[PDB]
């Protein structure tokens, strides 16, 4: 008997770090057996894409190794020309320790001149970042700001400036120090 | 209140050795079910880290998967209404062939056997044959494909020296030994 698609397990909100298997469940019933197809943020994933175990039909869907881009809203639909076609929407919440895309490194730079060291991080939670000067917490004044991207500005560098740096990044699932670089000031 | 049923019969599942292979074991009830995974009758041990078990325990996933893996799977479903219910299915696992002890370059006298390993494994189970120069080897008098996949030599002539290699076919893959040399001595 024919039978329009039901959907019987909908999409789930899938909670995964980066570097995980990741598995969306959508299990169809009909008759005929359906079509079912998947988008990502309204993007068609291609199913002969080799990023993804696709199984049982097109039912199960599996992110073999789940990267930041992978976050977003998963749908399935079903179709076997049967009745209305039917679809689920749930989402994929990518979760990072904190990963620092751009540390800083050394530099000689004349006094009088502006020094930006940046520690460009990526992660989810949103990283927050500090710095280390020596092997101390860095006392912040009044030529010295972290920017919002992480970056450590220093207006007007001084001799007294020079010495060792690095970075620490962190959130809930981890915390990233960058190696220590030297700041030399040429006077 | 809904006794459980089991919607998605487990199946047959193939995946190569360190793929990611999942059973799906979708289930309506209410209250929401308990289920249990054995593999052989044998409950799913979880210490083990290459288990992932998901969506309420409907999904089973072996992150990467092992020749001691195969074997038969079953859910089972219990939410204390009615009575519980059970689904079985099988993982194959597969491999492409793999040349486990391939041939080595031979310096041999005239007259002697030779004897060029080809020890493989696979599943299915690959077929071994001989590739002398370019142009497949054919068996004789003298030549045997032996059924460990080794080319044994009977009484080695100088004809016989050049370069050979095995090759290990299945369905699922061929693999093909690196070209050794075969010095036929005249002294």
């Amino acid at each position: 008997l024919p039978k329009a698609p039901v959907i019987t397990t909908p999409l789930e909100t899938v909670d995964a770090l980066v570097e995980e298997v990741a598995t969306f469940m959508c299990a169809v019933e009909s008759y005929p057996q359906p079509e079912i197809s998947w988008t990502r943020n309204k993007i068609l994933i291609k199913l002969f894409d080799t990023r993804y175990s696709i199984r049982e039909n097109g039912q199960l869907l599996t992110i073999l190794s789940v990267e930041d881009s992978d976050d977003g809203i998963y749908c399935c639909t079903a179709n076997n020309g049967v009745g209305g076609a039917v679809e689920s929407c749930g989402a994929l919440q990518v979760k990072m320790k904190p990963k620092i895309t751009r540390p800083p490194i050394n530099v000689k730079i004349i006094e009088g001149l502006k020094a930006v060291l940046p520690c460009t991080t990526m992660g989810n939670p949103k990283p927050s970042v500090s710095w280390i000067k020596g092997d101390s917490a860095l006392r912040e004044n009044s030529r010295i700001a972290v920017l919002e991207s992480g970056s450590l500005r220093i207006h007007n560098v001084q001799k007294e400036d020079a010495g060792q740096y690095r970075c620490v990044a962190k959130n809930s699932l981890g915390t990233a120090y960058s190696k220590l670089v030297k700041l030399e000031v040429e006077v």
